[PDB]
């Protein structure tokens, strides 16, 4: 009688949606510039898809952690490169968010182009005085184009623009409407620290088989999967990016 | 600058004072009446605690799945039809899709105490139930409780004690999202019942069911704020046995 039905919808599949959204915009700001060397500061996890399109616009694309033409490096290799003459980017792209890349690290490029993520998302007085965003745009008001990425979800909460944060509230809310379709007993939201098993524990079979978990498992009396992913898809739609100019 | 913060509450630990209130519920409905030879219906997991605490006002304890005997449906009707069990006290905590009333009928216990699954209305919930077709053949040659449990002010489907955790860790998730220089707060839930019954995984079982509720990205040290905030949300759940 009680049904238990997984959404063919993963979490990986939503992570790729909000990655996908905040690259067009990205791609949008750049307009049809082209580069012959992009730096990308952030995580290997949420930067790659950026790197890999933004790679067919560029002769070199370095992603650097603070850990096929695209070089994967921590930050004290990139410095290295930097101090040796090594790397010099027209393009360079922050992903970093809180406690990211420093302002007086950023001072000494010289790009065409400079794209920061703002963290913030809904007003938090503590996210708010955190964040130094625009101390890190300060530096190139006389050397560069600046744009800061911006990703929001409509009419809803979230604490910052992060994917992770933007992936877990999308599928969270998810479960919640989930719920209250008739005959469903309850929906699972299906979710963890990715991160976390990645980078701490080093276990790339674990992540990869948590990350392909499908977002919500839900025990119902009623056949609702298509209902389930319509709802799911309609928290995506919800997430909203875009490349403000300074 | 950003701290990740493990709740030191489990999801067992809130599977557990759950069934703790379901459990407290019956024993104030038995009123300290000893009994010898009961039977117990639901899933072993959900149906075992009760069992345990049971066990010091009967005897032989059966909890009987579709110290404490444990048991198949099929080894507890087989030894029925050949005449070994007859119960003075029943409690069936199967709730939707469980046992039959006709099967019920065979049966003549003191008391019986029948879970009630619904929790906030739906109509097709509503429908599906038959809690008092189960009540029915007993309604006055034994003393009939139905267990109810609910979550003050707050929606939840059923009164499954999965339900409850489910809906529990997620609101509290929410809440403890809204805290100042809270980035966002994970519910590491699973489908338990999957991995054990149907993978066969204890080890895999245990590691998950014993998961921190909630995992929680933030900017400051939030950790008993969250810890308040998921044991206000236990508190809501509210669980009473009714008399018929």
């Amino acid at each position: 009688m009680v049904k238990t039905i997984d959404t063919k919808t993963r979490v990986v599949d939503v992570t790729n949606e909000i990655a996908k959204k905040k690259y067009q915009a990205i791609r949008d700001f750049l307009e049809g510039e082209e580069f012959k060397e992009v730096v990308i500061f952030g995580v290997y996890l949420w930067g790659n898809y950026t790197a890999q399109m933004l790679s067919k616009y560029a002769d070199k694309v370095y992603l650097v952690d603070i850990h096929n033409s695209i070089k994967f490096l921590n930050l004290n290799e990139f410095k290295l490169k930097f101090i040796r003459g090594e790397v010099n980017p027209d393009l360079i792209v922050d992903l970093t968010g809180l406690g990211g890349i420093e302002p007086e690290f950023l001072a000494k490029f010289n790009p065409k182009v400079f794209i920061v993520e703002d963290p913030k998302g809904v007003f938090d007085v503590d996210i708010y005085e955190a964040d130094n965003t625009y101390k890190r745009t300060a530096p190139f008001i006389e050397k560069a184009k600046v744009g800061v990425l911006k990703t929001y979800r409509k009419a809803r909460v979230s604490k910052t623009s992060g994917t992770m944060t933007l992936t877990i509230d999308t599928i969270v809310d998810a479960s919640r409407e989930i719920t209250s379709l008739d005959g469903v007993l309850y929906a699972i939201p299906n979710l963890r620290y990715y991160e976390g098993i990645l980078f701490h524990e080093n276990d790339i079979h674990k992540f990869l088989s948590e990350i392909s978990q499908p977002a919500i498992t839900i025990s119902t009396l009623n056949d609702v999967l298509d209902e389930a992913e319509e709802i799911l898809s309609n928290n995506i739609n919800l997430i909203y990016s875009f490349v403000e100019e300074l």
